[PDB]
């Protein structure tokens, strides 16, 4: 490759060694194991590069990652793509079976795994080929990536290519049989820490990453980037600290004494860390955390609120970047009470810095912003996936219409707030309509003796798909159908036949299926039901 | 596609509509069920190409078929390659679960399944896409590819295009962990009727296919092009029967009332077809089977040949045309009793016109024909897979060295007779040299109270890789290791330790692994037992 | 040329050393003067290889060849395509000017000439330029041919090109005022070879080419590659014999001491040797020369089938491979009686696999396939000649309507059988009808007076081209005009007035012109006579 200076190429290693701010002695934290200043950070991202080249990994080359959240993956998010090779992330979550399929499709030359990973690799370690080295991680000095990166020089010099080479890859489940694959360049990546900095950064008092925070994640970071935060924060120069295994009692200790600022979870995680007793007695009003996995719920924000966290949504779905769309407060909206401030943190958000998300229909048709009209999101942003790795049929249905699509069904505010109402596939179709079933999940779920709730459609001549409730009681409560259908008619404010109270059709089952991650099962239902 | 007349295209096309001869009284017989003339066999297929136009089939497209041996397959043979689209063949023998994995890879846009294959896709047919229309196959009236080929015309101007199209595809085991898509182009397909028609045409008077015969399936047809055999009967305008079921009374009825001359099949169904006591009765002496599924046994090609059957054997192996070499004999070879008769006829056979074979070890270096020397098998010839469909390392694997590795070790006697030993994965490394594990699994089955044995090898320090013996015993039958490890010692003549007895190492086990196709599970073994 | 492995080229050193079968121990016979099994003869091609490449011959050099028939011309068959060069073959028949036209045209850069055709090249010698060495073929030891290959060694290691290089040419007549080039590549003959053992090699019991055979021309391999049987022949391993001279008693003792089975030859030769007196007691059956020359009468092959001979006639033309179509008896048309089999083995034949051959008029209506109407011969073939060499006009004229025109007017049968009735230029315009002038000819030479009949066409402003007849009297004849005016009115039905008898206008004349290969100079006439 050969370039003349004057054209600029957005790489990684410019998001590395030309940051917003670099000081030497901020340091990076693993968890009670390791601490070291950025310039040992800086030294270690070229030693990998000098022990990857010496593996004999190319430019094409790809390699795996299996491990927590550490420095090391911090290393492997800068090292593995300046020197041309692809950062495949391996979801730890999914069946033996899935990550055995992601690694052959993906054609892993070295896999990096943690140690206590090693059971799942020992039931599919003949299937898989094409693979020509395992290196194990500890969190002792044992570790074969430690003794790799010792025998090798800090001195490196990294190469300069085109800003469209793929830099990173991971799959996703999603509502096809098999995991599709996701990939992204340098420019991509390069502009999304640009703009996200550019939108969160200039908040005037809410919400805002600035260079004066301690960051951590909550996210599995082998997901979405980890919404991209490690390579906005390292642009920052800012101080990161790395839990590891993702306990709460550890979480809480780590926040207390290294004094972090800026997170970001899923509510689970969330709610785990406020129940946790330790908890109860631990300041909490310098923290930020941003809640991105699905469905921030008021009463967890209010929750939370009442703690003086600045807690905030976002919206992101693993082909976008991730992220899409933040919640930010205008300085009149700081004033209202708890229960106006979970109303809006609550919401999917405006769309950041460089982002169209526009609502259409089946025919495109780009449905209003009143405030209660429905419809498809639609977006377009410089850092979406052009498409899925080998495939295409489903790509061409990703991108149909000449805008990518979520698969997200909301309705969007004339102030630009989004508010996701349902999935596509989860909407039902009663007669002309299109109802959402989390409303009704939501509404079944408010009796106190329902402990979990489920609703599909089953096909009905006249009406179209009509709705059915599967329902999981509590510890000693038997409520016959009947009960739940008439708790269900009590409500108002609906449209379709009265409000749409003839078909509920609720069911008691005594469990409910739900997938490797922990989401139901809406697809085997509406094969094991119907 | 622009092409000047002078430029000529080798296609499927001119395969069916300019033959080596073309009888239009001449007929299809599908067994007991349908009977029809060239004629209406060339109507049928243009039926069949409007009816694909009518569904939106494209060039690019590919239509998926699944059923037994009849009509409909012959004509899938020629309408869906002609109209420009992909065959894919679907092994209907293999787990549910690589079905769907073989149908989400290909992206089958159209299915063809037989009824009573419809269980198998009610499994997983929620899991598949990019599928848009299911065609179910019957043996009665109410088939929908009848009623679909009625409501069409028998016109249709057939395109011409580039000789180097795509036009069939399916998907192999071997020894990978997800099965591979080996493709073939129109002129692939052309040249390799030309050549095995040319090679096995022009025999003096022995194992000849001519114009006179009759010509019967009783290979799956969906595995190996059924050997191009149907591609070659057509050219020759014979006439040709279909089972369908495979069952040996029908089997046996049809070749005495149809008075089947050409066959093919494997070792198992030609044991089953002599054994049958309805046989005992029946003239033979027209019959040329040919066995190519895996290493004709010299006991079963004797009594074979006391039934004066003309059988012979074939190599041939899924990425390969499939046809690479033929048994045939010399007139002087014809004068041999039947102890020399099987001894030749279960050979491998000399290779075909235009295919070069040699053989080689891991430094390619192309040992001499000597009798014994043993090596893997390269080969270079006119229909050969280029790669493996969406496969990088394992298509460089596959064409290492400038050749084609067939994975089969083998060695070459000087007149051209190829006997093939055993495979390069079950070649076990004692010190420096490589013994066969299929010599010592024959030599073991001759005990008198063995069922079956499986040979693998297992590692030590001094000595590679050593063997290891795992027996099923026979019904009341309770020999210790002991025993069988003298029988084994009795032997002589080899080489090794003394005659590589001290390792042998057998086991009684009540079971052996085997495939979903009837083969033994090594590598499975080779994972269990250590 | 850079080419990859998985990319297979047909080729002529593919056709040599990948056979149907090779035996070393089989022989090649030079009459009565060499003899030397296939090894030597394999040894002999590559030390050809060896001098041409000491010679200066380069990939687009080309190399003229003039001698008989002889172990020599099929090493150059083989020799000059290989390295790359092209081999011109000259017609020995043709005058010395137009044999100095076709050197001067190819631009022949060496020229293999045997020794008692030098007086032809002493009248031409200084006229010939571009020409550097000439190479004297002699039947003893003095052979410069012999003395250049000693020099040489055994080994030689063949270049690997694209199919579509140019591998032989000769030039042909016809009715243009200039010789006319055409050219032939690697991937044709390669075509041609398998396309024609695959039609006649799978024959059931009649007119078959087999491995079984030994193989003798009698036709002068420079003019259609000896209808590419050296290039077969060569292909089964089979004896061949090479006779030089063609003197009918030294054929005959050949044919009775080498034991041939297969032979291809002309009318002429065919009676002189079934004419000859020491063919009187000698045993034919079991010989099976095919007829190509010219118009098989049905006499000679009455004749020839009272001595057992299974006679046969082909089809080609120079520009077509030459093979098109070929006489092929079914198993129900060997049951009829010898009047019957001359009716059958005297047409054209039907068309071999993968040939069109439609029936056209001017206007490239297709006419049909009745069995009487007649009309211009027009075909589709893998290995026909794309233009003349160095010619616009006339090569435009070849592929008139996307399709070559042979210039041959026949009329094919329902069944397939074609039966060519005259030349397209020797068609005569009667009012809006064409009649054939064969028939009329052989009509005429029915006369016990008549020796040679030749009928031409002579303007006529209301009735178009109307008939002329010149014969020529036997010994001591003197047969009026009047006479064979009323013998030719006797017959009848025709079309045309009455049985078009008022315009045959036959003269009588002492001779006839004639070309020097030996047909009739109708175009002369055409001038001398109108």
């Amino acid at each position: 490759y050969v370039n003349d200076p004057s054209n600029y190429q957005l790489l990684i290693k410019n998001l590395l060694f030309s940051p917003v701010a670099f000081n030497p002695e901020q340091e990076i934290v693993y968890a009670n194991h390791r601490r070291h200043s950025y310039k040992t950070f800086h030294d270690r991202v070229r030693q990998f590069a000098n022990a990857l080249t010496k593996m004999g990994v190319k430019k094409g080359d790809t390699v795996a990652v299996m491990d927590y959240d550490s420095h090391r993956y911090l290393e492997c998010y800068f090292a593995i793509p300046m020197i041309g090779a692809k950062l495949h992330m391996i979801n730890v979550r999914l069946s033996p079976e899935q990550i055995l399929y992601t690694i052959d499709h993906a054609e892993d030359d070295i896999i990096l795994i943690h140690e206590e990973f090693l059971p799942i690799l020992d039931q599919i370690k003949g299937r898989i080929d094409t693979v020509t080295r395992y290196v194990v991680l500890r969190d002792d000095e044992e570790c074969e990536y430690e003794r790799l990166l010792e025998q090798e020089s800090t001195e490196y010099n990294f190469p300069d290519f085109d800003e469209n080479t793929v830099a990173t890859t991971f799959y996703t489940t999603g509502t096809t049989g098999f995991p599709k694959g996701v990939f992204f360049t340098h420019r991509q990546l390069v502009l999304h820490t640009m703009g996200i900095l550019s939108t969160i950064g200039t908040n005037a008092s809410q919400g805002r990453l600035h260079q004066g925070d301690i960051y951590m994640p909550i996210t599995p970071m082998f997901h979405v980037h980890a919404w991209g935060l490690p390579y906005m924060a390292t642009m920052l120069g800012v101080k990161q600290v790395y839990p590891g295994k993702y306990v709460p009692d550890v979480l809480l200790n780590l926040i207390e004494q290294e004094k972090v600022t800026f997170s970001h979870c899923v509510p689970t995680i969330l709610h785990l860390l406020l129940s946790s007793p330790k908890s109860k007695a631990m300041d909490f009003s310098g923290w930020k955390v941003v809640i991105g996995g699905a469905a921030l719920p008021k009463a967890l924000c209010k929750s939370a609120l009442e703690r003086d966290i600045d807690v905030f949504a976002g919206y992101g779905m693993s082909e976008t970047g991730p992220i899409l769309s933040i919640v930010q407060l205008t300085p009149e909206q700081l004033e209202l009470d708890v229960d106006q401030q979970a109303e809006y943190r609550s919401k999917t958000g405006k769309k950041v810095a460089l982002v169209e998300a526009y609502i259409v229909d089946e025919d495109m048709n780009k449905l209003p912003h009143d405030g209660e009209t429905a419809g498809e999101i639609v977006v377009r942003a410089p850092w979406l996936t052009p498409n899925y790795y080998k495939d295409n049929k489903n790509s061409k249905a990703l991108w149909r219409g000449g805008y990518l699509h979520t698969g997200d069904v909301a309705h969007i505010d004339d102030e630009g707030f989004i508010k996701i109402t349902d999935r596509v596939k989860d909407m039902i179709k009663i007669s002309g309509e299109w109802v959402s079933s989390l409303e009704l999940e939501d509404i079944l779920h408010q009796h106190q003796s329902v402990s979990e709730v489920a609703v599909i459609g089953m096909p009905h001549n006249k009406w179209g798909e009509v709705p059915l409730a599967l329902v999981t009681l509590k510890e000693d409560a038997q409520v016959t159908e009947k009960e739940l259908l008439g708790f269900a008619k009590d409500f108002i404010n609906k449209g379709i036949l009265a409000r749409e109270a003839l078909l509920l059709k609720v069911k008691i089952v005594d469990e409910i299926a739900k997938t490797s991650v922990g989401k139901v099962d809406k697809k085997e239902l509406r094969k094991l039901h119907l």
